[PDB]
């Protein structure tokens, strides 16, 4: 038998802790045997496990392309995934449009704005002894932020997380293109007040972009304001609240964050390699070689990035989390052209959103009578963390 042949990115098991790390070392354990190996799910395709195989593929645009990004391919009606579903050279051109407002000076100047949102939401929930860190905490601060840089009203965040649940779950298609649709329609109406109201935000930035002497479309338009909403809000929020729920119970890990802040960007980091979300795919355009195993094109490879974040041959004790791991170079952000464009962002926002939480509740654990749950999927995390803590007092009242 082989954990290959079932697994699937959406339907992983998950062990009694509750999340999928016991089949995620197990298939690591298998892939020191086969790195590569053919699944049967989604009709047939090939499953990326091993550390030097998935940098492999990564660095080989010739073959895969990020046509095939998605498997299965997200919601996003007739509108292809800007930036992330593109190749070189039109994918070059779209991305150097945003580079500079997602440069880690551009994205510095939210930190003390981060901070105090973060101390603003924890102010609505700290007398109460108890919430739900993922929907209270991990969801609000990123889709806050997200909707700041995209000009949306930062408080209507279940509206934003309706459309991403569209794009990334709806089981009906009819359903999740209906509600998908929904985005579009937010979209070319913010997109027609910038045009008029332009200000100093992303959309108003691509609004006035041109590529090769022409300015972009309106579909190009929605095209960015999907990716940006979709990335900014959702893979974040999956990533924070599987830190939170992991802070919740393991109070060694809790203990030296709050003893050493300043190891909180290391253990982010080594946090992204244990806990990151993402699984991306490639669609095979070429016969090409990896390893043991011939690909031909038409096939789709999908790349295990918590696999290989785990790969015995890359890192020391993987299945430990190491606060001080360097140079700890997880592919948990992608590797090579496509490359997270909000890294920097996302590292900000955890840097933050753990500070200012292990100041203000120190003391926390999960609660015993509510449940836990953890999302699977190409973005993978909890849920709902339920906590329980002691009741504190308010900054702002
Ligand atoms: C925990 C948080 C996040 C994780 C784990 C993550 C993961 C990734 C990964 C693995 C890729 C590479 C795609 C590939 O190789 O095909 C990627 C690309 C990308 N991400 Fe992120 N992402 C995160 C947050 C963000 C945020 C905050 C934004 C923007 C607000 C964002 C926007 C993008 C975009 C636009 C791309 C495509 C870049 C390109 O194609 O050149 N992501 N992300
Ligand atoms: C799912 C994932 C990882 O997030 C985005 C923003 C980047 C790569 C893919 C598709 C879209």
């Amino acid at each position: 038998t082989s954990l290959f042949t079932t697994a699937d990115h959406y339907h992983t098991p998950l062990g009694p802790d509750g999340t999928p790390h016991a089949f995620f070392e197990a298939l690591r354990d298998e892939a020191e045997t086969t790195p590569i190996g053919w699944s049967e799910a989604y009709g047939g395709h090939w499953v990326v496990a091993g550390y030097k195989e998935i940098q492999a593929v990564i660095q080989n645009t010739k073959a895969f392309s990020n046509k095939g990004v998605t498997f299965p391919r997200y919601e996003t009606g007739e509108f292809e995934l800007m930036m992330a579903g593109q190749d070189d050279p039109v994918h070059k051109k779209y991305r150097q449009l945003v580079a500079k407002p997602f440069s880690p000076e551009a994205t510095d100047l939210f930190t003390e704005q981060l901070r105090q949102s973060t101390n603003d939401l924890i102010d609505a929930r700290i007398e109460l002894g108890e919430g739900d860190a993922a929907t209270w905490l991990a969801n609000e601060i990123p889709a806050r932020l997200t909707a700041i840089l995209l000009g949306l009203p930062p408080e209507d965040g279940d509206t934003y997380r309706r459309w991403v649940w569209a794009i990334t779950h709806v089981e009906n298609p009819e359903e999740g293109a209906e509600i998908f649709a929904e985005l579009v329609a937010h979209a070319r109406t913010l997109i027609a007040e910038r045009r008029t109201n332009p200000g100093n935000d992303i959309m108003s930035r691509v609004i006035m972009s041109k590529i090769d002497g022409e300015s972009l479309s309106e579909d190009d338009l929605i095209g960015f304001f999907t990716i940006l909403l979709l990335g900014g809000i959702d893979a974040t929020a999956r990533f924070l609240s599987s830190v939170f729920w992991r802070l919740a119970w393991d109070i060694e890990l809790r203990r030296r964050l709050i003893a050493h802040p300043e190891l909180i960007p290391n253990a982010v980091d080594e946090l992204l390699r244990f806990y990151g979300p993402a699984m991306v795919g490639r669609l095979v355009t070429q016969e090409v070689t990896v390893g043991d195993i011939t690909m031909k094109p038409g096939q789709t490879a999908m790349l295990w990035f918590p696999i290989a974040s785990r790969d015995r041959s890359a890192f020391d004790s993987p299945d430990n989390i190491v606060i001080e791991r360097t140079p700890n170079r997880h592919l948990s952000l992608g590797h090579g052209i496509h490359r997270c464009l909000g890294a920097h962002l996302i590292r900000v926002e955890a840097r933050v959103a753990i500070t200012e939480f292990l100041k203000r509740i120190p003391e926390f654990s999960l609660d015993p009578n509510k449940e836990c749950e953890w999302l699977m999927g190409q973005v993978a995390g909890m849920l709902h963390v339920p906590i329980i803590f002691p009741k504190g007092k308010r900054l702002s009242e």
